[PDB]
């Protein structure tokens, strides 16, 4: 019943969705991390975009996988005060694409 | 690992029928043994099957209020010595009126 036992499983799920033992998920959210918490869940993307939409961000992250695989992360978030990030859903896709 | 692995999805389930996990999906290709499935569904109220071509659907439903249920459902194929090889997982919230 424990917060930060709970952002580190949610850091888990993304690591395991990295891993492709995850192949695909989505989890509605309503979490407020910690900047270095927010860190470790997206690590290091090979590329990023960020919309921001009625004060709501949602930042697309991708990961190259493997030869024409990429993993993409979507985290839909609000902007909090003293660099907190308020995750209201995180959605991880498969890609194939061109090498 | 493998165990590990289990172990989480386990209380991803957990999460979600406590409503920290609102709802969720995964797609998945991992194999269950028995002990491990009855731990991840937990305590339903009822449990619904369903089978097509061999890939099997089940629901629970999990009473919050008179009103509001939280239902799982995992797909699988059975597989020999009580294995469960589980294909996704669905956690979503339903309510009895519309
Ligand atoms: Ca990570
Ligand atoms: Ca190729
Ligand atoms: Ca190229
Ligand atoms: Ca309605």
């Amino acid at each position: 019943g424990d917060t930060h036992e709970f952002h580190k499983l949610l850091i888990k799920v993304v690591d395991l969705f990295l891993e492709d033992r995850i192949k695909e998920f989505e989890m509605k959210l309503n979490t407020t991390l910690d900047e270095l918490e927010f860190e470790e869940l997206i690590g290091k993307p090979d590329s990023s975009n960020s919309a921001e939409n009625n004060g709501i961000f949602i930042d697309e992250y991708s990961y190259d996988a493997s030869e024409n695989a990429m993993k993409k992360l979507f985290v839909e978030y609000v902007r909090q005060p003293e660099f907190k990030y308020t995750v209201l859903s995180i959605k991880g896709v498969n890609d194939w694409v061109r090498e």
